[PDB]
């Protein structure tokens, strides 16, 4: 197969960047290329917490309230004017994609600007959060507000959960949600060989900004595979297609 | 407050109108200014399906495929390759803005080409409907591309839902979904006393772009008050202000 010929044969751009964790091992195509991430950012954001939160802690509560409200958050709705621990908070915002469990999550952390430096620190100068959500969706190939190449985003997942700096029930925390997210199995998903699993998490924006990002793990192996798709279209309005994402999917895997 | 200053107090753009449809008396306010709708619309689609689908027929199934789910989906993402019924397709976009679902509407009425020719059938030559679910979002305060207006906005849903063709099983299921929804506790349901039932359908696109359209009842009134408030920024990525829809739907309402 070939990822350039995915793109003649859709019309849209791909960003790939595979980091094999057993052997080092990384496919990449376009990897060095800005792309808007999306809400793919949430895994980027609640790992972060997870650094300085203690497990034994998620037990933790904070009071949300009706500021504290944003568009598309099915769980986080039924919370106005209430209380909800960390643990619930981080499973909103990866099981559903929760906007208010994502930017509680950030405030907490202490804004863009904190999550923004930490970045810095670990050593990463390419990922650029600017806006939070949902306003981080309206990207613009004009602008670089909330963007990310596909090899920085990638190591970034990478230094920050594979060998990262969380704890290990923290770790297998994340990594649960990421596995049981219903919302990637037209992505991904749907074109990983049968028995490799997938810790993901999704998004699209403006542009036919279709992307996700997931933890791979293939027959026998115990070392996921870091596997950043990042793709989009010309046109503000033109609709994604998550086959492209599938089969990008299958492409790359062949290799590992 | 006046209409005027509360777009002083917040900096944006307030469009109202409000119908007494017992007395008839009207409220309006930038009435005749476009606003892109958002997900107000997905009470549009549902309700122009559910004139031609007796309550009795709602438990008819229907198949999602792969090829049907969209970007923010809460519910039906996780239907990918099984059957669903129209009753809970409807449940879904009507209470969770689900999009794979608002959109598996549109296609069980013949397309937004048959949403159009109903739409100009009411007498509404005003909203634009062009776009799907989700892209209708990306507002532009150039376009006309789905958009409509705060009287042309409000009467359809009269005509439609508020003494409109839908069957009394229909219309009570209908607003049972727009009374029983979490998602406008913060905005028009804020500002009117708890005497006020309150059945809406909120949206948020570009631009700040907060709207919020509701059938509110009066304590001691079965007749319902169609609530249409639409309201915007300047900036393409401006945070929406809540308060904004809440204060408004308070003084509008002191007209009543």
């Amino acid at each position: 197969k070939e990822l350039n010929d995915l793109e003649k044969k859709y019309n849209a751009h791909i960003g790939v960047y595979a980091l094999d964790t057993k052997s080092g091992k990384e496919v990449k195509f376009n990897s060095d290329k800005r792309f808007a991430y999306a809400s793919t950012s949430k895994a980027i954001n609640s790992a972060i917490l997870l650094e300085q939160v203690p497990y034994n802690k998620l037990n933790k509560k904070v009071h949300i309230n009706k500021d504290d409200i944003v568009a598309y958050s099915p769980i986080l709705e039924k919370y106005v004017g209430k209380d909800i621990t960390l643990k619930a908070l981080i499973e909103a915002s990866m099981t559903y994609s929760d906007n208010t469990a994502n930017n509680k999550i950030i405030k907490e952390i202490g804004g863009i600007k904190k999550v923004k430096q930490r970045l810095k620190e670990l050593g990463d100068k390419v990922t650029n959060p600017v806006r939070y959500e949902i306003e981080l969706n309206y990207y613009s190939p004009k602008s670089k507000k909330d963007t990310s190449t596909p090899a920085a985003f990638g190591k970034t997942l990478n230094k920050l959960i594979a060998n990262g700096k969380l704890s290990k029930e923290n770790k297998k925390f994340l990594l649960d949600l990421m596995l049981n997210n219903k919302s990637g199995d037209t992505l991904i998903k749907d074109g990983v060989p049968k028995d490799y699993k997938v810790a993901d998490k999704s998004g699209q924006s403006t542009y036919a900004s279709r992307n996700d990002v997931a933890f791979v793990y293939p027959k026998g192996q115990s070392e996921p595979i870091v596997l950043v798709i990042f793709t989009n279209k010309d046109n503000k309005s033109d609709k994604p297609n998550d086959k492209l994402i599938s089969e990008t999917a299958k492409s790359v895997m062949k290799e590992f």
